């Protein structure tokens, strides 16, 4: 043909994307990767996905594991490979050694076993084969220079039966040789590398495409989960920047803070608020979900400091009441422990959530909790995920970040998020007569006008109320200002024009 | 020969001034890398130059991939290799093993090879040879030191023809030794390395002439992108300091900006607008962009952080349309994240977007939106190739870049730019009377005058207004100045008023 390569969708979630297409027709493709990585359930998922979307037959080929396990163990994500046995569309097909035992399984039996595997691809007239564990093969007498010329055997044969194929290799080191006998990487058209990367205690899943003979991918580690519903990988990068707007305001709970944004929040927005701790950001994310459950619609709360009980009393003593907005079902709180997950994860506990209850608000109360000791790099990407996806889903975006500084806040963001989010709502300490006192004010917005008025607030059993500037103070931002006005007023005066010592 | 040593052309773009000319005649090239690197395409990309630009015949010898694979291969790049093979131009060496089971098949199976190589060497003419994943015929039984014989016999052979030829080898670590057996990289003339390095779960590739035996080359690496045209090498020393300059002025957008500026930006400058998040900028971009399409001219606006739809919602609510000026075919947006790609993709979807619509004015939002995650080394060396280009091709641009610390910055960019720009202006924040105010200050302008004053200014539905500078204060670059008492200046009269 001469068409370039075309390409076969996994319908894996986000792989379609990474791989541009999906996988080279007629070609194998090696997934290679270190212990519980996710190897199997790829090459699973692959041949499940080819049934269920395109009523691809499937051809599954099991070295170690028994059919009986990879059918219980599929079980795990609601895929009855069972019954996709029994209509005759996939097959597994049992090449793991007898428990009992024959000597050299290695002559022959691979070239018995290509025949075996032509007769289930006839037979079952199969368009997509996996081939899990080539490794374990090999793993008998053979070293080295042995695999290379028999790995490609099983390569070539493959190839002129036209089926897209899905091997598996297993690995020792993370970034250490791709793939066992430092040999498969070279003789495979494509290349896939799965990594369960340790960094720190937790573990970040990260999926790279090496190699693909012939076409187009994204290169580099694109983090990826397991759940109950298999792979799922977050092309964040394939994100186009195409994001809707719309000049239609919603309120930020405060009436004030409406006007002094020029007519409160825009829907197609993100909305952070910085300030040390103490400040009043917690109350600004209540007020706001609040809004949006008056109004008849649906609003998310993500806690990451406070218990869920924490955040109903300290409500209620402001007044307003999640309960009824929970009992009504308009509003949800989720709450948990930054440290209880990666990056990675999160990004999907958030993501998964806002596809079910469909929210209208976010608000993800302290964004500085999840930048816990993790990279700046994996924190901005995550930020920028949620961030990118709030937005093309058109949803108000409230977030926190507690400086790490009380008085002298010289940076707002110290993560640098700054640039990414449109409204910026800044609270801080200003020491006036030996007296702490709080101090609201609107730094940026996008769209509308906003004031530039550094207001003083206070907060009692309604909570935000927003008073005047200090228009007789010097250096506010500083926290320790200093009074001005060298003038007074009233009656007077005489003029007795002398110097009087 | 009497002569100094003739180089042929790659014409692989930037490798010919890397190497001075091209690959050294009727020698060998060693160009290892380990998997995905791009050794088999810069192979098949040297045979194929040759054929179509120099009318050089060549041989692909291969030792995995069977033909027909990579003719479908080099179909990615629109190579019709088929065409080449049946116009006489190609010739594909098919020596990769049957898919059968045979063992006896090589006895004496170099010297037959070579004999092979030879025949369609005077069968065709050729003049260019590469031989693709030659140590993927030791992985039978051989060791490291076979290996230095059978590879000179190959290396001697093919200079005795006198043919310059390409030979690629594969490896493990990015970083080890050069080779497979550590033994490749004496034997050939030429050395050439590729690399896929990682560095932060992204994928930077970029090509090292090692040695070339005989003449002289640049020393080091250089990033490369393989796209649909192939191999792309930025050669950034080859880019020397000759970019003609030129006196006439552009606008700003803000005709008051063209006053503080003394008549306006000069043509072939590069202007800086630094500022803390929320200042303006964006608004100077939009303003800037817009003054090439009123003098239709057409200008080309690189987002780096808000979405196609929100800058036309900011642009509507600050006068000036987008949309007509796109339609206009005069206005290109382009909107894209900085993870999305590498600092040297970035580079060349620039270079490729501006010979398309070939702009006279040039907005790239958010410079410090670009250097995220990437190292400063690698970021620094990326503004000297879209600042170079946008000088040699004659290009007014507009760059930004915000400030991690509103109020009290005392560098103007943190990445150290400073010296690359022509024309620096500076945004702030001061803090007048429990109030947050704008500032505009034109820091510097290589060749012309420029106002020195720190002028404030407002932000409205029609733009920008630049107005009166901050006399009665004092630390005002500090953000929070001083009142300056003020003074006083105690409403005249004869004696004031008490004292008293
Ligand atoms: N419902 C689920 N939720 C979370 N994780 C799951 C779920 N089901 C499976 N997993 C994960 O899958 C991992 C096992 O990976 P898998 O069986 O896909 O291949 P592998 O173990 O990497 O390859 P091999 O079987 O060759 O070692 C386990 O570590 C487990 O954490
Ligand atoms: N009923 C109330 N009356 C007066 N002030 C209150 C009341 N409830 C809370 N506050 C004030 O609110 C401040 C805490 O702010 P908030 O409850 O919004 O969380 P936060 O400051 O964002 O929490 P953190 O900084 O720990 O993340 C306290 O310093 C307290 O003075
Ligand atoms: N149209 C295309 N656009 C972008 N990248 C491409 C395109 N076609 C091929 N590539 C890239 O080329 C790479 C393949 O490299 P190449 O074909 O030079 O062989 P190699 O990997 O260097 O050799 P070996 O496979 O023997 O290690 C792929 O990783 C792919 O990213
Ligand atoms: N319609 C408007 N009326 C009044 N002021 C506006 C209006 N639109 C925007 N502004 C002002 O412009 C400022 C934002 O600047 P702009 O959006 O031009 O880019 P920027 O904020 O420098 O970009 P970045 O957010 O990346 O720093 C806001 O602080 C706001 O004060
Ligand atoms: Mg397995
Ligand atoms: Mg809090
Ligand atoms: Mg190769
Ligand atoms: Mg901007």
């Amino acid at each position: 043909e001469h068409q370039a390569i075309a390409k076969m969708r996994t319908m894996i979630e986000g792989f379609d994307d990474i791989s541009h297409g999906g996988l080279p027709i007629g070609r194998s493709t090696l997934v290679s990767g270190t212990s519980g990585t996710g190897k199997t359930l790829f090459s699973i998922q692959f041949l499940y996905n080819g049934i269920i979307e395109f009523d691809e037959p499937g051809v599954f080929v099991t070295f170690e594991e028994t059919p009986q396990d990879i059918i219980k163990n599929a079980r795990s994500f609601g895929w009855d490979l069972a019954k996709l046995v029994d209509e005759g569309k996939l097959f597994i097909l049992d090449a793991s050694p007898d428990p009992e035992g024959q000597e050299v399984v290695g002559g022959f039996d691979l070239s018995a076993l290509i025949e075996r595997i032509n007769y289930a691809i006839q037979k079952y007239r199969a368009r997509r084969v996996s081939i899990d564990s080539v490794t374990s093969v090999f793993q008998q007498y053979d070293a080295s220079s042995v695999v290379r010329r028999e790995l490609f055997r099983l390569v070539a044969r493959l190839k002129q039966i036209g089926a897209t194929t899905v091997m598996t290799t297993e690995r020792i080191e993370e970034y250490g040789p791709i793939a066992r006998y430092g040999v498969e990487e070279f003789v495979s058209d494509n290349v896939v590398i799965l990594r369960n990367v340790l960094e720190g205690e937790r573990r970040r899943r990260t999926l790279e495409i090496l190699k693909l003979r012939g076409t187009s991918h994204m290169k580099g580690e694109y983090p990826f989960t397991i759940t109950d519903h298999g792979i799922n990988i977050f092309p964040l990068g394939a994100m186009r920047l195409t994001q809707r707007s719309s000049n239609v305001r919603v309120s930020s709970g405060v009436v004030r803070l409406d006007e002094m944004c020029g007519g409160g929040f825009f829907k197609d927005s993100i909305i952070l608020a910085t300030g040390a701790t103490g400040t009043g950001k917690t109350l600004l994310v209540s007020r706001f979900v609040e809004n949006a459950c008056a109004n008849k619609e649906r609003a998310i709360l993500f806690a990451y400091a406070e218990s869920r009980a924490q955040l109903l009393r300290n409500a209620y003593s402001w007044g307003m009441d999640f309960e009824e907005m929970e009992r009504q079902n308009l509003l949800k709180i989720v709450c948990a422990y930054p440290e209880s997950a990666g990056l990675e994860d999160h990004l999907q506990i958030i993501k998964s959530e806002i596809n079910d209850f469909k929210p209208a608000r976010i608000a993800i109360d302290s964004l500085s909790a999840l930048a816990r000791g993790v990279s700046n790099n994996a924190f901005r990407q995550f930020v920028i995920g949620v961030t990118g996806y709030a937005k093309q889903e058109e949803i108000t975006g409230l977030f926190t970040n507690t400086s790490d500084q009380f008085m002298g806040a010289h940076s707002i963001t110290d993560s640098h998020i700054s640039t990414i989010t449109d409204t910026i709502i800044l609270l801080q300490y200003v020491e006036i007569r030996g007296e702490m006192s709080r101090a609201i004010n609107v730094f940026k917005m996008r769209g509308s006008w906003h004031d530039k008025a550094i207001r003083e607030f206070m907060i009692s059993d309604k909570g935000p109320d927003i008073k005047d500037s200090f228009r007789n103070f010097e250096r506010i931002i500083s926290g320790s200002p200093t009074r001005i006005t060298v003038d007074e007023k009233s009656e007077l005066s005489r003029i007795v024009r002398g110097v009087q010592e």
